[PDB]
């Protein structure tokens, strides 16, 4: 689709079985969702923010379904306020800006 | 233009005069510039993201250029981690979103 960007670019995404809302962001250079489980091996990492950082668990090789687009990437885990699709996953559903 | 979001979406923007890098973000409300000289007066505002949120100062009717597309609105001063065009003025812009 064309998403216009008066409000939140917001999609139903599924991961780990589960359907959650998540916000497609060009500013996140990962994707960071909301605790959860997933399957297979972690490590811990911490992520930037605009207001310093948090700590998540990095899971590679899942699973998203975003807006309808399967992509595989590396998802991490923790106490973000919002879901966020970030780049590492939006290239691989061809999401581009436009102007 | 059409940007991919294989690296991140960096532009110049002009603003009081002087050129800067600064990020496209579509998960960003809000336009977020580092510590600078602005006209007029400001008003409080709290923006909150990864890490916390942090104290800005908003100044209304800025004039500033991004990626050679003017455009007139809010800008808000704090210590963000990069410069930030939020969907304030990427809609002033034209920018959408595609996939
Ligand atoms: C700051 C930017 C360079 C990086 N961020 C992504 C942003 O899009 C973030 C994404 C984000 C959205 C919502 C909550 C938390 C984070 N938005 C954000 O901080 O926006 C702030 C300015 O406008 C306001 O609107 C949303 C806000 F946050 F409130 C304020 S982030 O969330 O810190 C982030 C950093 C590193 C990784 N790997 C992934 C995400
Ligand atoms: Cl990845
Ligand atoms: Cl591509
Ligand atoms: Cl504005
Ligand atoms: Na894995």
């Amino acid at each position: 689709p064309q998403i216009t960007l008066w409000k939140r670019p917001l999609v139903t995404i599924k991961i780990g079985g589960q359907l959650k809302e998540a916000l497609l962001d060009t500013g996140a250079d990962d994707t960071v969702i909301e605790e959860m489980s997933l399957p297979g091996r972690w490590k811990p990492k911490m992520i930037g923010g605009i207001g310093g950082f948090i700590k998540v668990r990095q899971y590679d090789q899942i699973i998203i379904e975003i807006a309808g687009h399967k992509a595989i990437g590396t998802v991490v885990v923790g106490p973000t306020p919002v879901n966020i699709i970030g780049r590492n996953l939006l290239t691989q559903i061809g999401a581009t800006l436009n102007f």
